[PDB]
């Protein structure tokens, strides 16, 4: 088991996993698009990648906010949430 996986298993909260990763990473790279991501590469060629947008604040009375929630969900969760999202939009 490589370093990135051990960090992800032992430090489930992003802030703690970040401390572990930054202590030993040989590279740190940013992905700017989408949620934004920070990539920590380790000596064993594993990589821990952390999302920069892991929360969403939805105003249920605002169509754009609801649509933004839907877009921010991954595809599988969006399918699970689709009928609720439709209910929300119809109520606006
Ligand atoms: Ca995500």
């Amino acid at each position: 088991t490589k370093t990135a996986q051990m960090i992800a298993q032992q430090h489930k909260d992003t802030v703690a996993a970040c401390e572990a990763a930054e202590a030993i990473a040989i590279a740190k790279d940013q992905v700017w698009d989408g949620e934004g991501y920070t990539k920590y590469t380790f000596d064993d060629n594993s990589v821990l990648i952390q999302s920069g947008t892991t929360q969403y604040a939805m105003d249920a009375d605002d169509a754009d906010s609801i649509k933004g929630y839907a877009d921010w969900l991954d595809d599988e969760a969006r399918s699970a949430e689709a009928s609720e999202i439709e209910r929300l939009l119809e109520s606006v």
